[PDB]
């Protein structure tokens, strides 16, 4: 069967912790005052929650209410644990409070207020320095993240909240990270079709962290080369067939051959024959303002098929795109 896989980093995390750390289905709730917050506005409904502006007239600031659908009964004490472990963390969504919604009769998570510029209006304008400044603020989410034993698995642009005027970043939407045990087997069914990792679509199912850094370069990607989405799939199994126009088949078999992984049969028919393609080839005119040798460098170590090989967050903090980026 499929050959096993560790993360390279922060392997040990959570088994160094107490069980209380992640054991996060025996978590307490400590449950604030619903009649602390007046609902504002709603802002949008997503697959588990209604999300809302609303005012903390115990101090009179703006905060955010996501009100939980009746979600998948656990998915809750998940999020708020996580939460609350990386409370204060760079560029962390901080959790203000935990209530039970009177209407709903679930639970309402409240956050601290971000500014955010629609990502889509937002990706027109960036310039190449702020592609690379705000790219440098989402590591620092991660890499925190990381370090606490903890995988987003939901990272795409509508997850990044972004105060322009500000230069404020904050990576938000914990609902589907996990805690990275070491062996464990995850569910594949996460993060969003145009940034789901190789490892999502062939069904490799103990992957970790790394994830999160191939979610990154396909957003890269679709900066660098103004294109939206970089890897356009028309659902999951034509999803790794565009990855693979671009990074190549025989990588991909090298990757699925290292793991032991038998490809889904429906691909043999589609699949084809690809070789690996210089990035060279999507610069044009109106984006090569935002590409250099760094960007293309730093892009082409995130995007590997094989997540081991991949930089890690700390890494790809190192790495020279973001020598020109004030710290």
């Amino acid at each position: 069967g499929p050959v096993p896989s560790r993360a390279r980093v922060y392997t040990d995390v959570n088994t160094h912790r107490p069980r209380e750390y992640w054991d996060y289905e025996s978590h307490v709730v400590e449950w604030g005052n619903q009649d602390d917050y007046q609902l504002v506005r709603k802002l949008g409904r997503g697959k588990y929650s209604e999300v809302f502006e609303a005012i903390n007239i115990t101090n009179n600031e703006k905060v955010v209410v996501k009100i939980l659908k009746p979600v998948k009964k656990k998915k809750i004490k998940r999020e708020i644990k996580i939460l609350e472990n990386l409370r204060g963390g760079p560029n962390i969504i901080t959790l203000a409070d935990i209530v039970k919604d009177p209407v709903s009769r679930t639970p309402a998570l409240v956050f601290e207020h971000v500014n955010n510029t629609d990502f889509k209006q937002l990706y027109q304008t960036l310039t190449d320095y702020d592609i690379r400044f705000y790219m440098y603020e989402i590591l620092k989410a991660l890499d925190y993240a990381n370090s606490m034993g903890i995988m987003h698995r939901d990272v795409k642009p509508h997850n990044v909240m972004i105060d322009h005027e500000h230069r404020k970043l904050r990576l938000i939407d914990w609902g589907l990270a996990e805690f990275y045990h070491p062996g464990q087997e995850y569910n594949v069914r996460v993060a969003s079709r145009y940034f789901k990792g190789p490892e999502l679509l062939v069904d490799y199912q103990m992957y970790d962290y790394s994830l999160d850094m191939w979610s990154l370069g396909a957003m890269l990607a679709s900066m660098i080369f103004r294109k939206e989405p970089f890897f356009h799939g028309h659902d999951n199994y034509d999803q790794l067939v565009r990855i693979a126009k671009v990074l190549g088949t025989e990588d991909l078999y090298d990757y699925i051959d290292k793991y032991n992984i038998e490809l889904d049969p429906r691909f043999n028919d589609i699949l084809g024959r690809h070789s690996r393609k210089r990035w060279e080839r999507f610069v044009h005119s109106e984006n090569q303002h935002l590409v250099s040798p760094e960007a293309l460098d730093f892009l082409d170590k995130l995007l590997r098929y094989d997540h081991q090989s991949r930089l890690t967050a700390r890494e790809a903090m190192e790495h020279p795109y973001f020598y020109t980026v004030v710290k």
